[PDB]
């Protein structure tokens, strides 16, 4: 039913060979911009820098959204934790951070998670 046309330069020729390999460098183009916006989810995702002082992790949050948190090791006997704690100013974004690499932590090594919920997680 319909047409569009791009008429090109004065004395450019074009082949439906070139043609293709234009549509192949425009997926090209849209796998750069799918990366962009993996590097944007990859941004949201962990906004926090991360400093060591004292054997302690102190994550600082980027922008007014997140305040950060603190993650430490802990042995109490031969039991050994991973310790998460949040400021008493942490935002909701900090709380929601925090769940979602404590439970990923929970799944990479095992063990027994407690949430500050009180929701308890057992892997293994």
């Amino acid at each position: 039913a319909m047409n569009t046309d791009l008429k090109l330069p004065a004395g450019k020729t074009m082949t439906i060979e070139d043609v293709k390999q234009l549509l192949e460098r425009y997926q090209m183009a849209l796998k750069k911009t799918g990366e962009q916006l993996g590097w944007a989810y990859e941004q949201a995702a962990f906004p926090y820098t991360v400093r060591i002082h004292e054997s302690v992790l102190y994550l600082q949050g980027d922008g007014r959204l997140y305040k950060g948190m603190a993650i430490s090791v802990r042995t109490a006997g031969e039991e050994t934790f991973i310790d998460i704690a949040l400021p008493p100013g942490a935002t909701h974004g900090d709380k929601g951070k925090a769940n979602e690499f404590s439970k990923w932590l929970a799944k990479t090594l095992g063990g027994e998670l407690h949430l500050f919920s009180g929701r308890t997680m057992v892997f293994g």
